[PDB]
């Protein structure tokens, strides 16, 4: 169940960060993930290969020039064939979370449009973009890091790439004692069921202490209710 | 007011995506931003340069091996001198938003620790990390894209790098008509005050329609209350 992702970007070499390294690098090498980039600069026709343009109404910044960006998008859509969802990365988009990742990962083909300067023409969003997505409520210099973030997150759902609403539990490895801090004995016990429950209780405790709002969205199992109650009682000494 | 950012990563070449391209690339070239990387693999001593290790208690994955990671961190801290805040990137961290970016941007020195595999030993978080930060509620294969995201966001606050709680307004550039869609006449008017108010009204409308929770956190000006009321009346026809 491989995934094809088309990318529109003025800086396609940025995507080497995911295509050449680590788990995602391996996914690309093994043809589980295909990332293909089109650069608006290649679709310019003037001598200086101009990719920006002035905003109507004035303002300090520039926008992506429409014609090169539009042509790049059309070319990516033709390469993708039917069924590709076109996504624009911006702070105005739907905020990404793990549920959203799982939704996006159901697509066999995505096209990711990465804006630079002050963004892109609103009418291109109307005519060319299927969905707007944000990776978080903060502003970046370009849509490339958000696109790579999205790619990395969905790649984890592709079969062969890798080897429940709660924060992760603490993890420990060698040595047994590190600056006076010992590994919790239960993890040394070999008692698989005790270890499972300890890890689950830790996740529940950490979620409650750090991100209590996340618990509101969950229908806890009987076991989770019990372990959370235990953690909260211990916290209250 | 330049910024120095130390990075601990098994894949330092990923950071070329921000140090070699665009606005952040220029910031690095102009010495406004300095990014310096240490690779735990360089601090290994065994023949096969091992950087992972088995989790106590079992489990499917691996963790970062403590000794090479710890030594890399210590080396970065020595290079940084006094006053560097050490940050670990993880989904268990404080969720990044623009207010958090502005807070982080007050630091002259940061050290960013990027985890791989299933993460790092909890005792290293206790002994070496000042703050844990997340870029959003989703899981990635590594902390590098979150680190670069953080770097990009804070870099925007460094003087010379670039040329209020609401979503951005729509932007338009040439041509005047695009697939039948016209530029809003106010933007062609040259009336700077009318354009300002239109843009502000659009931001208020878009925030209300897409992210109404964001408005709850704001103390709107009299002007903003008026324009939002107008937008909501127009929406209700
Ligand atoms: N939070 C995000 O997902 C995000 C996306 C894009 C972005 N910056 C680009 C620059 C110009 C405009 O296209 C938007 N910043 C943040
Ligand atoms: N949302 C985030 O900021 C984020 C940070 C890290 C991450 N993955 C790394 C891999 C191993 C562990 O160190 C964490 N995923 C997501």
């Amino acid at each position: 169940s491989h995934m094809w992702i088309g990318v529109i970007s003025l800086f396609p070499e940025m995507f080497k960060a995911i295509t050449e390294f680590g788990v995602t690098g391996r996914a690309v090498k093994h043809n589980l993930l295909k990332v293909e980039c089109w650069n608006p600069r290649d679709f310019t026709f003037d001598k200086h290969k101009t990719v920006d343009d002035r905003p109507y109404g004035g303002g300090p910044g520039m926008l992506m020039m429409v014609q090169p960006l539009r042509d790049a998008i059309h070319t990516a859509k033709a390469a993708a064939g039917e069924g590709a969802k076109v996504i624009y990365l911006s702070p105005q988009g739907r905020k990404l979370d793990q549920g959203g990742v799982t939704e996006l990962a159901q697509n066999q083909k995505l096209i990711l449009v990465c804006g630079r300067y002050e963004g892109i023409d609103e009418r291109l969003i109307q005519t060319e973009i299927d969905e707007e997505w944000s990776i978080g409520d903060y502003v970046l210099t370009g849509g490339e890091l958000p696109a790579m973030t999205l790619i990395d997150a969905v790649a984890r759902f592709i079969p062969g790439v890798l080897g429940d609403g709660l924060l992760d539990c603490p993890h420990y490895t060698r040595p047994e004692v590190l600056e006076g801090l010992t590994v919790p004995p239960v993890l040394m016990s070999g008692h698989h069921e005790e270890i499972r429950k300890w890890r689950l209780k830790q996740s529940l405790q950490r979620t409650w202490l750090r991100r209590p709002e996340l618990l509101e969205g969950l229908a806890l199992t009987d076991e989770q209710r019990k372990l959370l109650k235990e953690a909260q009682a211990e916290h209250n000494s």
